[PDB]
DNA sequence: TGAGAGCGGCGGAGCCAGCAGGGAGCTGGGAGC
RNA sequence: AACCGGAGAGGGAACCCACUC
DNA sequence: GCTCCCAGCTCCCTGCTGGCTCCGAGTGGGTTCTGCCGCTCTCA
């Protein structure tokens, strides 16, 4: 991407569906999104149990 | 006194205790008589 | 011609990997 | 000699910095590891 690109494609918006598949940039961004939830699942338990 | 051997020794957050600095308040030395 | 069974040992520390959430 | 007002000492207070304890529940495997050098006394 060009420097200082605030457009939807350049910041994480995925305009494709899971039926049409994702472009490589959208695939990486989607991985970045899923990683956050996966981390919170492990972090949350240590607080809730305490 | 030499081999066998016994052992002698060489990360982060958040509550509690101490310290430092700063005033109100009391008592001796001087101000008037 | 003459009795003829029978057990008992494995423990701890540390580390890593993995699983279910 | 008399009462009294102003600085020096006593107290408490506030504020700040250093020190101790906690950090989900289960489960299954495997692997390594439990000290070592030598120094003096004894049997031969």
């Amino acid at each position: 991407f060009i420097k200082d690109d605030y457009g939807p494609e350049s910041r994480g918006f995925v305009e494709n569906s899971y039926l049409a598949g994702l472009t490589p940039t959208e695939f990486f961004f989607h991985a970045m999104g899923g990683r956050e939830g996966l981390i919170d699942t492990a972090v949350k338990t240590a607080e809730t149990g305490y």
